[PDB]
């Protein structure tokens, strides 16, 4: 009878948005939490006095202690200072040490950072020297305008992807290719699967607007969301409904 459909439908869809919702906010809530330790660790390298800011074993001194504690704070992998002699001040899970390996200017964290006054947040990509995948956060750091370097924190992308996985529902994440990138069903992030039908769905609904799609020739329902340049989506069979 419609009116038994339409209330599951109705039901089924209020759902399966607020555990969107729960997803869309975990990725928020990563980024803000990272963000805001580095904005703290930018404000307390300004605060100090220029003169152990502007010599390199000062910078090791005064500097190194500072990315230490904070990188410990959160057990980020590496906490750093680019110069513009492009040496790094690196802080790195297993004191801080000038490095003069790392081709900084080569580099989209470092350049990036100088071209805005924001954090800039980097997609996923494979750590130079730890070979892990790591988000990058990266602020140009000036005490009274004056440039002193650039900062970075690098977080595992896995800590990421294991808080999404956690999360209630049929949830999952593209990167900004629209590769997968977070699922909570391991098996979705099989490389070889197509998510055409549901991405095709999300560019013909937009945000936050339930759809139907098919799998094997079965019904599904969903829905997806911009999150940065993320998108999140959730997916379910239409069996609630139809049965
Ligand atoms: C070993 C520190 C590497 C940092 C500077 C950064 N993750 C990069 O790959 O450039
Ligand atoms: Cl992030
Ligand atoms: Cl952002
Ligand atoms: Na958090
Ligand atoms: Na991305």
């Amino acid at each position: 009878d419609p009116f038994t459909k339409t209330s599951l439908y109705e039901s089924t869809l209020k759902n399966q948005t607020d555990l969107l919702k729960v997803t869309q906010s975990t990725v928020e809530d990563f980024r803000s939490t990272n963000q805001s330790f580095t904005r703290a660790l930018e404000k307390d390298i300004a605060n100090l006095p220029y003169q152990s800011l502007i010599t390199e074993e000062n910078i090791i001194n005064n500097v190194g202690p500072i990315l230490k504690y904070y990188r410990h704070s959160i057990n980020a992998l590496n906490v750093y200072l680019g110069l513009n002699n492009g040496k790094v001040l690196l802080s790195q899970k297993s004191m801080p040490e000038l490095r003069d390996d790392l081709d900084i200017k080569t580099k989209d964290w470092y350049q990036e950072a100088l071209k805005t006054n924001d954090i800039f947040v980097t997609p996923a990509y494979l750590d130079t020297v730890l070979k892990q995948y790591v988000i990058t956060y990266s602020k140009a750091i000036y005490k009274d305008g004056k440039i002193i370097g650039v900062l970075g924190v690098d977080i595992p992308s896995e800590d990421l992807q294991n808080l999404v996985a956690k999360t209630p529902g049929n949830t999952f994440l593209f990167d900004q290719k629209n590769k997968i990138f977070a699922a909570t069903n391991k098996e979705l992030l099989n490389p070889s699967i197509d998510h055409s039908p549901v991405l095709n769905a999300y560019k013909l609904n937009g945000d936050n607007n339930f759809f139907s799609y098919k799998l094997n020739n079965e019904e599904r329902l969903g829905a997806c969301t911009k999150v940065f340049a993320y998108t999140a989506c959730i997916t379910e069979s239409a069996d609630i409904i139809n049965k």
